[PDB]
Formats: C-alpha cells, structure tokens, sequence
C-alpha cells in the first residue's frame, strides 16, 4: 500500500556528474565515455563566441580530478567537450526525445555535485514545473529501463513564471524556446487527462472508491466536457494505454471518464483521493501499473 | 524558483543493498563493511509471527541456512547475532561500496530518503516524513521489508529507518538501525494499529515560510498570536502543539521573511478557520507538513522573491 512520487534510483547518473567552467560562468555536465556535454550558453552568435575559444579555456571537474579538453564542437543548443579519459562509470545508455505529458526523474546539481532527486512531467506547454537554483544549468533527466538510462533533458532555463525550460541531449528544445535573455513566457498549461485517469486507477488500486459512479460516456462526450475545463483531449491511443489498469480494476476507461466528469464539474466536495485535494497528473499509466507491480533496477 | 519534494540522490545507498534468503523468506539487508543488517522477522514463518520466540528461532539456525546475494554474487555468512529487531549477519567480504556513514534515530516530524528495494534491488526512491503517532506513509509492496530510510547532508550518509511491517490501515512501522522500533510497535502478527495521527505544525509554518521566499503573500494577515492562544487553536484542528523549541528552530526563516513566528502562527489559525478559498500554495490545495525548517533551507533560495 501506500502512493509516492518516485523517482528512479540515482546512482547511474551520480557517477556522470562534472562541473565545467568557462570563464566566469559555472555549470553541470554529462560525461560519458570521452564526451562531456553540458549546455552551449555556457561560453548571442554561438559559432562566432565558439570559434574564439581553446580547449584549454573549459575546465572540467570530476570530483577531486581534473579533466583535460582535448577537442570541442557544438550540436544544436548543447556543447560537446571530447576530454582525454572515458568515464569508468559510464552507464548502459540512450539519448532519448520524450513527448508532453511522459514523465522522468531529475538529478538536481550544483557544481557537479548531486544534490537531489524528483520526478516531474513534461507539461503540455513543453516546460516541466522542477525545483532549481542558480548553478542548476545542465542538470538532467532520465528514466531507467532494465540496466539502460534513457537521457531525455538537459536543463538550460528558468521562465518568469518559476518554470523551467530545456532541450534533449542532442541539444534540441523542447517548446519554443531559445537559449538567450530575451522576452519568453510558458504558453497557457492544460491538464495531462490520460495521467489524471491513471491516478484514479491507482486511487482504486488502493482502496479509494468513493468518486465511482454507474455511468459512463462516449468519447466525444467526454472530449467536449475536457476542453472546458483546459484539460488535453483524450485519444483512442490512451484508451488503449489504460487497457490494462480497465481489466486490473473492472472499470472501464470511459466509465472512468464518467468519474473524471463529474470531478469536474462538482469537485470532491471536502474529500480527498490519495492524500490530495487536487487531480494529479504527473503519473503516467506505465508509473502505476511499475509503481503498484515492484519492478527493479 | 519552484518547490519539489526532493529526495537525496541514492546511490550511496544502492551500493549497499542486497538480498536476504532464510529459508522460504526472501527480503532485503544493508550491507555496510562486512555485515548485513536486515529483520529479524526473516528466520520466521507465516504461523511463527503470531507469539515467535526470536531467541528460540535463532538458536537453531547455523551461517549457512542465511543465503546473501549481492547482485550475482553470493556472500559466504560467518556470524550473526540479534540486536533488538535487527539481525546482523556477519559476512567474509567487506562491501567495497561502502560510503561514509552513520546510524541515527530519528523524532517525529523528522524527514527522510526511503529507497524502495525488492529481491535486493533498488527500485525507487522517494520521500517521506515519520509521523507524530512513528509511522509513515510510505508506499512499499510484499518483499519490501528491509528497504532502508536515509539523509545525506554532505557526504555521510545517516541511515535511520528500515522497513518492517504493512499495519491494518496502509501505513508503514518499522526500527532503527540498532533494531529499536519506532512507535509501540512489534515485530508480531498482534493486534496492532496506528494511534491517531496529527499534523506536523513546525513542518507547516516552515512550508508557509517557504511560500513567502517563493513569492507568496495572499495568506498572510494583520493579526499576531500568543503561543498558548495559537496551540489551543491547533488542537482543535488535530495539529501538533508547537513547542518554543519550535519556534526556536523557525527563528532563521523568520528572520529572512521578516515575519515573526507568532504572526506566521496567525496566518495558520486562518487558513485552519477559512480553508484557501479556491486557491492554491506551491501548488498545492493542502497544508503540506511533509517539510522540516531544515529542508526549506536546504532548498529554497537565500534571497526572498
Ligand atoms: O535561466 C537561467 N538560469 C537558471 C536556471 N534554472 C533556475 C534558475 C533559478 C534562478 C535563477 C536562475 C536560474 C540563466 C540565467 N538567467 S538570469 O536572468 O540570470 C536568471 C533569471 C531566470 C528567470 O527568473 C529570474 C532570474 C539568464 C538566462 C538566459 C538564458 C538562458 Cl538559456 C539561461 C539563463
Ligand atoms: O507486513 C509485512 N510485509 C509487508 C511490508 N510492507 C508492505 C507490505 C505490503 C503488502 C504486503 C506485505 C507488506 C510482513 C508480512 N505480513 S502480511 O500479513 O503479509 C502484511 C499485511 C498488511 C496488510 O495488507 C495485507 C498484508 C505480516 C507481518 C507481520 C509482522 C511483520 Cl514485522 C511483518 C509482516
Ligand atoms: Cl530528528
């Protein structure tokens, strides 16, 4: 029993953390094999500012070692430092683009030091709502399968909103955001509909079932009533992503959508569902089924 | 800017867990140096957990009916001994692994890392806090028993909780890492249940204080409290009393928001009177006591928003 937010074990991506410092700017980097990326803001016309700069000029940090920049280049909005010695603790790895609503764990650092770990969502609006400081540039997000991370974000931002924005680890990023101080804003947010559901699914799970009800709704139905309230269509495709957890529990998915419905429209009226006043949605389907199933890494 | 719930990063701790087989039983241990910490309930039998004499069960037991395995590797036992809830399995090889650490045991309102483990291998980690009536609300399945509760503050990692026991309602009991349980609680398949549970208020006001160095103001009012007026209040409520240690120990956030903790106390008593109206503080629609004074230090920035 019991339903946290949990994040994957961490110490796979603890061992990749270093500091890389260029000039007056401090920040985190990746290093795997012989290649340490890290954000390209840490040197605007980045070719111009790149063209300018010697190996010699990047200071990397692993730990109590340092380590030698022996080339660099540039992909997209991240830098690629080729430095001398491979990371003994290189991982099992991937570079992997998420899409909205999938969510990942965070590895918070400042200075190359590991200083904690979350989980999150990419928001429909492509920002993610984390917790960072100054210094947390280049910290990065990830979701394990097996013995294999799965790189999936590089953070390079914070929006005056408090959100935070960032790329892939092939430097691309995510929502249309650039790397410079210029007037940028998080678009209006909706609600990930197919990881609200799934968290009603595990409310059920765990023995709360009190927001069931006899009805149920056409897809359609439940699609008009979901752009009212700023909540993100819900697809075929999810219907049949929450498949599983429909036979687990012995509720359909739009018999689920009926609960969803008039949640909405009537609220929870002085109650709560796993601990909460609020409809979460930062769970995918695939959290619960792992989350209330065990499964290792 | 943002406020997560955060958890220390675990792999100190991953390098530490392994798999304990007695028998039919299969659970987690804690292997630090060259001995494996783990429940003692792992000598006993579904029907032995009723009245079990863990003297008696121990006794009859040699090293070699203990089955260790560290990844794919099997540790040799060559020693144990009972301490309290807790055996320590003597092993022949040192854990190469092994971080700089301590074990402390923890009060209530106290936070911690719980890295969830099955089969000896780490599944995930998240965070929690030991209630006032010493359980917590964990999320742990069958096979979970022996899953360590931690902090890193710097580069030593304190190991205070190990996980034993699923109680009636949900929630979670277990001991240090000296075997002394947490709670009137035992190692027994006795009637046992969790007494009331109460609001952690020191961790709420630092909460609050929190929202203010995020940007937050609305909850805030004119009104100051005196400390006996405020705790005959938070009864009502089933929230905790607040000790002038607690206040004591709130004196720095106090101090960097410029509210005092008796007017913070005030803007409580409000919320607990009005509720928050449709709105929401760090995003949440509850009052969240999950955060010790320490946390919010650790996490939020020096300088108020
Ligand atoms: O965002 C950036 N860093 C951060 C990243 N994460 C969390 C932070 C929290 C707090 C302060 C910085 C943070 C940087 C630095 N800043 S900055 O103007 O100094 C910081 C602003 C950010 C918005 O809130 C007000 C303060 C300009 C900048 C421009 C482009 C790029 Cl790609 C990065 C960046
Ligand atoms: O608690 C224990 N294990 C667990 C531990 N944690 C989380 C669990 C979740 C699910 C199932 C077991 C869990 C064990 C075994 N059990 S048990 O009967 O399997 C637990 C009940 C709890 C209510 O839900 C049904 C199962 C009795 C027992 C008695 C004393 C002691 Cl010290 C340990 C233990
Ligand atoms: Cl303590």
């Amino acid at each position: 029993s019991g339903f946290r937010k949990m994040a994957f074990p961490s110490g796979k991506v603890e061992g990749c953390m270093v500091q890389v410092t260029c000039g007056t700017t401090t920040l985190n980097g990746l290093w795997l094999d012989d290649v340490v990326y890290c954000p390209r803001h840490v040197i605007p016309n980045y070719e111009d500012l790149l063209i300018r700069k010697s190996n010699h000029n990047f200071l990397v940090q692993a730990g109590n070692v340092q380590l030698r920049v022996i080339g660099h280049s540039m992909q997209n909005c991240v830098l690629k430092l080729k430095v001398d010695t491979a990371n003994p603790k290189t991982p099992k790895y991937k570079f992997v683009r998420i899409q909205p609503g999938q969510t990942f764990s965070v590895l918070a650092c400042y200075n190359g030091s590991p200083s904690g770990v979350y989980q999150c969502a990419m928001r429909p609006n492509f920002t993610i709502k984390g917790s960072f400081l100054n210094g947390s540039c280049g910290s990065v997000g990830f979701n394990i399968d097996y013995d294999c991370v799965s790189f999936c974000y590089m953070h390079h931002m914070e929006l005056p909103t408090g959100v935070h924005a960032g790329t892939d680890l092939e430097g691309n990023f995510y929502g249309p955001f650039v790397d410079r101080q210029t007037a940028q804003a998080a678009g209006t947010d909706t609600t990930i509909t197919v990881n609200v559901l799934a968290w009603l699914y595990a409310a059920v799970i765990n023995g709360d079932r009190w927001f069931l009800n006899r009805f149920t709704t056409t897809l359609n139905d439940f699609n008009l009533v979901a752009m009212k309230y700023n909540y993100e269509p819900l697809t075929q495709d999810h219907v049949d992503i929450l498949g599983p957890l429909s036979a687990q529990t012995g509720i359909a998915v739009l018999d689920m959508c009926a609960s969803l419905k008039e949640l909405l429209q009537n609220g929870m009226n002085g109650r709560t569902i796993l601990g909460s006043a609020l409809l979460e949605d930062e769970f995918t389907p695939f959290d619960v089924v792992r989350q209330c199933s065990g499964v290792t890494f």
